């Protein structure tokens, strides 16, 4: 339903960009048009994640965020379809494709959740998704795509942090090297604290700073494990 | 080598976080953290290299992945040398687009492990040799904006080649004889578009053929 009307819109915009790129132009102008059409096709590839997101086993908080993401994508595409400035279409499609990448991450979270057996890690997932919902609400009220970009970027990096939280628990559940276990526990304790700070931060740029600190910490452990 | 790349990434991120802390304007802060995050994304892409270097992986994939890591190392050394924040942001961004190829090379590896349609392999080697030409020309480019263009075509090419594979899965495992025959017809047009890409002189023309082929594959994917 919603997919086949978002794909119709994506289809229309892609062919208009292909036609404009197939007409006369310099290389840099054709390539920038084609970068927009490519990002639009990536968008459609992200839409294919919804069937798995919208399936019955998926966590309902994930489903509601993905629906907010699709509405925002719809809004920016409509804005792109009536914009005429090429830099405006490029910026609007770019932010729509960042939003679309959240669907990939939401789908990755869905898969990682149905495999994880730790109930506390499930609960930490829910306070993160509640922060993402806050970020998405602010994006839904912004008129400036650059303001949307910022809030979505924090949401992307937050989702990646949740991914590294599942991964580090998996390492902790399975690593037999006792020093890997020692460092995993140390990193998880630090990341939990950094996530609580980001959840109390209010300022999106402070959220992003804490999240990046947590990701750098988790990455030190992931590189140590392999 | 991976341990030395991570050390450089770690160094660049901490410098960027320190600047983000020392910056006062919220727009510059966010731009600096975007660069730091992109560096972390790049370390995560490095973690895909051990599966890529496994004995089962296509050696064409392995050779390409080592060209990508060479490009990335060069950009990180340049980012560590530059002083301009804007220049560091462009260099890091292109390194991170390069890093994404490692994700796409990993995924290609996985799909190639379940490749019941053998004809793909000769076709995929032609794509990979097209991607090698792009990556070889990227290594000789120097201009980070020209590396970005060559890398962008390689990314979409790899995405097309990945999509070329899941069409074969839809072909062999579809019930509807029309949907299963469209998959086989789409795959033939994609071969002709790839053939046109292999003889094209400029990356802009390659990209246009690859987007035409992706559009064709995507239309099939949305049909089922």
């Amino acid at each position: 339903p919603e997919l086949d009307e978002l794909w119709k819109r994506v289809k229309k915009l892609v062919t208009e960009l292909l036609e404009q790129a197939e007409r006369a132009g310099d290389p840099e102008e054709i390539f920038k048009l084609l970068e927009v059409a490519a990002a639009l096709v990536f968008l459609a590839e992200m839409f294919l994640r919804l069937a798995a997101i919208q399936e019955k086993a998926t966590d309902p908080e994930i489903q509601e965020l993905a629906e907010r993401v699709l509405r925002l994508i719809k809004r920016l595409l409509e804005e792109a379809e009536r914009a005429g400035d090429p830099r405006r279409i490029r910026e609007l499609v770019e932010v729509a494709s960042q939003l679309a990448f959240l669907l990939e991450l939401f789908y990755r979270l869905k898969e990682i959740q149905e495999r994880a057996t730790d109930p506390e890690i499930q609960e930490l997932a829910e306070r993160v998704l509640r922060l993402i919902k806050k970020l998405l609400k602010a994006a839904e009220e912004a008129g400036d795509p650059r303001k949307i970009h910022k809030l979505v970027f924090v949401a992307i990096v937050l989702l990646f942090l949740l991914q590294t939280f599942y991964r580090l628990k998996e390492i902790q559940e399975k690593a037999t090297d006792p020093e890997i276990q020692r460092k995993a526990q140390e990193v998880l304790e630090k990341i939990k604290r950094l996530l609580e700070a980001a959840e109390r931060a209010g300022d999106p740029a402070k959220i992003l700073l804490y999240v990046i600190r947590a990701l750098l910490l988790a990455m030190e452990l992931k590189f140590a494990y392999r």
